[PDB]
């Protein structure tokens, strides 16, 4: 046994699964707003001998020897991270070790807050992330609501925008130590200057969690949270089009000096994590280099143009959009006007190889049947889709909604609806014909990555 | 731009860095007990399109659609993890999503304990891990000592073994809700039956963190913690020779056990986000390798190589903490030899021999460890046999003797280290030994890709 | 060797002979009480009968535990006393013992509240109370922008609710809105400085919506509730705390009332009793329990209802006389035993005013008013009727009190015109002879008026 | 109604209860070690107009005016507290507001410790107090085990003394922030120097809770904890013979200053308490002045002699004593070498007007039938009992034990034993005969306080 054999020869069962997943990615219209297609070059680094190295600590201050090269790699990743976001190294630093977005946010809280200290984030149903402190009326869900004390802030339900007035009012009462400015499902730009004004008033730290918009910020196609935030976290796998990982950026130097750097780094290691994933660090450095180029600015501009074109095509077809439209990479569709909920539409669309996700809308009454869908442009933009192609995407979505509207007319419950899509041969024929046309269209576009896996 | 360009063309700077790390691995005697050389096959899965897929939730109970294939992959990984450890699904389940070892242990605590509930693990200086609740006299270090309340248990310093008697005595006073049985630096087998007795007496959960020994357990060359533990965590990148990831195994069925829902909920949605499906797949590749006769022979050889290295050090007048080994590693006490582990680790590093300093019970300076931790898994993966490990020990001894000369000529640690670099006479002797070490090491096979 | 050198200690000596220094101090405090216009809204004058029980051999008895469930024997009499106090507590508030129980051991009001929190909540569970500047109490969860002040904000997680600044009333609408976001496990309805009746029905609505416990802390109003002169919180709360020394006119102590029996049963009783003992307290203060029982029996009488109705009438007379002299009142009036004066329009703050009044033997306390721009210089005064009502003051007597207050306010306005900082104002009251003589004349007139009225308790101590 | 009517005229029911309790105190042999008989002078202050004054805050730093006289009283009480313990006011301060012992200890923890910080105290079954952190295997019992994290230390079961070696060992592992040296049932002197050594080694605060022994310390008849602890709590109603209350003493001044004073005072008010009980403060001040006198040193010497006389008489009658003897005001009798448990014995004695309490002994296996009794000398010594009188006390105890043995031989369960004492005519006649002799003896001795209440 050498350990130099190929995957296709040594584990045919797993090789076939990898090929099947690649085929799914190539034949579908992937609209999940948080997905993208990582470059072959980044994946070549991800799947490398860097996986083998234990390097707990930080460059020059490791616990083990043999770190000469991973030191150089980690420091290069830091430099490319600051370069990608146009940050002066004397005013900003970055921790490139977080294993994903959720680890990054937990490390920030652990660095800057004591257990049971208070945080405020946008409520999950209103478009925030689990790690912004989510708990429900009946139990504590995110660990960020167990180890810390959270209170959400909300959209203004009439407008679909973050209610900055109510946030200010309730932060004066709750006295958060940290407020999170960032979203998983919000189509508008965040008023970071106002967020900072609230935080300065109540003496809270401002954390911007820019995971969804990070590449747009790097490409300078939307305003940067770094102009107003103390700390900025992100993932590397969304609009940044990298391998799955996290980053934490923090201010350093003169404010009296800043005191984030030592606390942030200590929280990541030794408090929370173990050995870094040097293969992920390397892949991230590759993608960060890509994000610095003119190619990536043009990609990011096309992401916005494509999201806008998707929004307009939906409005032209009588759909409604939460907040009335978009200013970023995604659109929040409200389907209740058309008479079909997001759980139903999501399933019909899945069966024709269009992947989206059901999304709660302002005013929704039940979670099992949310009113909306979240649709994103980053992934398909990476396949060189343009505006006209996203109009075809909406054409196909509308066909699927129409199919769903007929099945809803012949079915009672969410489970009846779902089996009907499989049982009724007349329904599964229309699904099959739509799926074939969907896959013919999607299969025709290029795809980043390896050829077959 | 296609995103299909090769790394070698599109990012030369990073490509030469990857090649440099591969060269470093190939030319070294890599004795870090937690390291291994992952197979090309697993690395091919690790760097795949599985990176692209968001799949929050669990097979058949995802937040989103499109998960047909990742569902099959995640379920296959679970099946292969149970098979590698000879586990019946009716008695055991597994969570294959933890991003690493430390995430795995934190998920167990979050799942079973309230904030500030009490845990006991082996103290870090005595061989336990950070995530077993480590804090120092000076401040709280691991988050496992911040969100939970930890009190360590200790070695008997006269034997080098876990002091099960004192663990029993202190557990009755401290009342832990969970006790961790598992080590980062311990060369003997843990008495899991005794740990079970203590846990039963004080009504604590028994967690076995088998990260270091996981490959040996799968290979059935040492006894298994699954006979006595409620929960077992592990990494997949040490003796299991996989990609970097974690696993949480838990009892289920009649005892009914109530671990499964809590464990799975803690990993997601409580602690983690989207799974790293490329990592899950790579782990599944390694787990299948771990079920083969090849891997049992590998693991038997790891044991024999550790024993051979131990016996050679004893022959050269080294002392061993607990007097020997029954697993993949050796704990060397350099104190009698007159050199500490901080000094020895650095001299060895400069001759391409990678180990790490290790505290010894006989230590008089809590700041400067008196020992080294040496492991056989990595070099065994390159087909080293017992005689090769004897030659490793002769190279170590050459380096230790250099260290002793430099100690006689320098005062503080920093002085020692700088002298190794800049004293021309010393650097020449180090260069000679380094060349012999490297040319020896380069001649062995190496798992993975050819050049990266 | 003769006299006191030839006499052994008995522990039966009178205080006046055995400790002349302390005896002189007690008499001086009695004199201070008799010669002052005592307007602190939380104060009262305890009866001789209750004080005689407070200073009794019941001090000597350790009785950890509860009646019939004690750690030590010899408890037959203290058991009867504690049970009597419980029965008299329930009688005073018209409570069926099949539906309500009472714990009579809390050492004071703050211990009573902490015991409820410890009984029903886990550490760091959430509570909501009226903010301290807005009229709430420390133990309702107070912390400031700069640090945690009450232990109820240390061991538990509090967020305040607020007055509507424009009406001076509790903003029930905002409480409902914020409770939904904060998800409290317990909400406190009760105040230290609030002149209006609390809408306990609305508070129960909010608590029912968000699945919180409703605690009514009726300390200030307890005697008014007992006398049935204002609505009872027991109609809507299932837990009620109080002190025994404010409007109930007893010895310093606390009480915790709780629902019991069929709600499927209530499960307050065992937890609240356990929190008080063994969790928080040690041996009860049986002398205090007995004194409280004496005052509770008094509170059941027609005499006490007539007292409580007079407290309301006197507070209203004080309010009306203030309004006639151009004073502003927070919420525009009073429905209870106290008045909240807003001095800002008159041009004088509550810190300045309380000090002038103090120097003429009128004891009130400065009080934050809605819109105050600075707490060193709060805008108002809190003025209470219970203590002077116990001395048989009637409405015209409270009109005379206001005349004296207004004279003091006028002296303060004159001193403010002559000084800059609060520290200079205060020194001027003492060092300027013109001012000092004006204060002495007003003090003489205040004291001669007050001394003529009867006083509960012993004659001289 | 004037509020000037006497208790006897206005509430005859309560008046009769007070007289019944007074009669019970006069006719019994009160051996509860934490009890005493407070002076009339102290009681006159306790039942005074001082009840009426709200005085939140501290002297010269109050919330409300009118505090001129209560300021003088509180400061006088502080000076008298320092004087009774021979403390230099430039090196020690004292807080006289705690409402009882348990409030005093909770205030110390709240002042010096964060929530969930670690405390160690002597385990309750081994002689410690609830407020030293007690929890059982099954439930958190004391609030000091809920808001803080406690671990007990133990007696050496062979010797009956605190095991200082094991305390040192376990404190190194548990890392307490505070260790309590003080007991509710311990007959020996505590090695405060050794406790301090341990605290200095692990960097814990040493709190001496001297409640039981405070009068013996003030009289200088046993060594003072103030030589080795820098924080000391106590009650005022045990051997100090005052009204029920608490005190917290702390070092102040140059240690770089001590920082106890401001934290302790703030913990008491505003954190934990509300208005002080000025009547109690005054009564405490009266008792403290008494404690400064030669009379009180003679009383305390006699307490020691009487406890030793009682111990000696029990040994001569074949009883065993936990730890082998006594050095203080109490004796821990082990009844197992007589064959009668403490639950049975306590009840027998109660029915013959001798009040003691059952006490767990080393080796006991059931808390429901512990092996012993705790007996104290302070209360009866305050009635002018001398050594021969305590020998008579032991004679009566032994008769009671013998009755208990006879009933034990005729009954099964604890419940049957207890009902036999009341319902067996022969046993009831024997108890009545013993009770009359006990009461005839006890009534002949004087009693501090009022004549009839
Ligand atoms: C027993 C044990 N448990 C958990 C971990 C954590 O694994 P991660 O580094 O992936 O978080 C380690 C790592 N120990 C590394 C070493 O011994 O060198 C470990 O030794
Ligand atoms: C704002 C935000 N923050 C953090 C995360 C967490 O990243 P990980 O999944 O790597 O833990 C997400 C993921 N959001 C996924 C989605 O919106 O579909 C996110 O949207
Ligand atoms: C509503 C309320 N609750 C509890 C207390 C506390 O009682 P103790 O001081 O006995 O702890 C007060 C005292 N407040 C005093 C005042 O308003 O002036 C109070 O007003
Ligand atoms: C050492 C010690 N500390 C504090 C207390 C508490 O005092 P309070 O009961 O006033 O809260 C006691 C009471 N112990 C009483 C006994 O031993 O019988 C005590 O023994």
């Amino acid at each position: 046994w050498t350990g130099q054999e190929s995957l296709s020869d040594s584990d045919p069962e797993m090789w076939e699964l990898l090929q099947r997943e690649k085929d799914r990615q190539c034949r579908g219209l992937e609209l999940i707003a948080s997905e993208n297609f990582c470059s072959r070059a980044a994946l070549e680094a991800l799947g490398s001998c860097l996986n083998n190295k234990y390097s707990e600590g930080y460059p020059g201050k490791r616990y083990y020897g043999g770190a000469e090269v991973v030191d150089e790699i980690e420091l290069l990743c830091q430099r490319r991270a600051l370069e990608a976001f146009d940050l002066d190294p004397a005013q900003w630093g970055v921790n490139v070790q977080p294993y994903s977005g959720s680890p990054a946010n937990l490390a920030v809280y652990t660095a800057l807050l004591q257990p049971h200290d208070r945080i405020m984030g946008l409520d999950l149903p209103d478009g925030g992330h689990l790690t912004h402190g989510y708990m429900s009326d009946v139990k504590r869900i995110s660990a960020t609501s167990i180890f810390f004390e959270s209170m959400p802030y909300k959209l203004n339900p009439k407008t679909g925008l973050i209610d900055y007035n109510q946030l200010a009012l309730t932060a004066r009462l709750f006295r958060p130590r940290l407020i999170i400015a960032g979203t998983s499902a919000y189509a508008r730009l965040i008023d970071y200057a106002r967020m900072r004004e609230v935080c300065d008033e109540v003496k809270a730290h401002l954390l911007a969690d820019m995971a969804h918009i990070s590449g747009l910020v790097a490409a300078k196609v939307i305003p940067s949270p770094f102009k107003h935030a103390d700390i900025v976290t992100t993932t590397t796998h969304k609009t940044l089009r990298g391998a799955r990982s996290g980053l934490i950026f923090y201010r350093k130097g003169v404010k009296i000096p800043y005191t984030f750097e030592d606390r942030i780094n200590f929280a990541v290691f030794p408090s929370l994590q173990g050995g870094p994933h040097n293969h992920a660090i390397a892949a991230v450095a590759v993608a960060l280099k890509q994000a610095c180029t003119p190619m990536f600015r043009e990609y990011s501009l096309q992401v916005l143009k494509n999201a806008r074109a998707m929004a307009d095509a939906l409005l032209e077809r009588g759909y409604s959009l939460v907040s009335g439209g978009t200013d970023n990479h995604l659109v929040l569709v409200d389907l209740r006007p058309k008479g079909l909920d997001g759980a139903r539409a999501e399933r019909v669309l899945e069966l024709v190889s269009i992947t989206a996700n059901k999304n709660t809308c302002p005013g929704d009454r039940s979670a099992i049947t949310p009113g909306g869908l979240r649709l994103g442009a980053p992934a398909l933009t990476s396949r060189q889709f343009r505006e006209d192609d996203f109009r075809r995407v909406v054409d196909f979505i509308d066909e699927g909604v129409n199919i769903g509207l007929e099945v809803k007319s012949k079915t009672a419950k969410l489970q009846d609806f779902k089996s009907f899509l499989l049982k009724d041969s007349e329904t599964s024929q229309r699904l099959a014909n739509l799926r074939q046309r969907v896959e013919q269209f999607a299969r025709a576009f290029p795809m980043p990555g390896f050829d077959e896996h």
